[PDB]
C-alpha cells in the first residue's frame, strides 16, 4: 500500500521520516502508536503521523 504526502512534515527525531508534498511513501505500515504511519521514501524507513498523508487506491 502506498501513500501520498499532501502536507509538508519534518523529521524531529531520526526515527521519523521528512516528507514533501507529492512524494509517494511506499510500503506503509501502521503503528501500534494511534496517529503513526511507517514506511519508505527514497531508499529511508521511517515513520511519520497520518493526517499528513493519503492512501493511494
Ligand atoms: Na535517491
Amino acid at each position: 500500500v502506498d501513500y501520498i504526502v499532501e502536507y509538508d512534515y519534518d523529521a524531529v527525531h531520526d526515527d521519523e521520516l521528512t516528507i514533501r508534498v507529492g512524494e509517494i511513501i511506499r510500503n506503509v505500515k501502521k503503528l501500534q502508536e494511534e496517529g503513526w504511519l511507517e514506511g519508505e521514501l527514497n531508499g529511508r524507513r521511517g515513520m511519520f503521523p497520518d493526517n499528513f498523508v493519503k492512501e493511494i487506491k
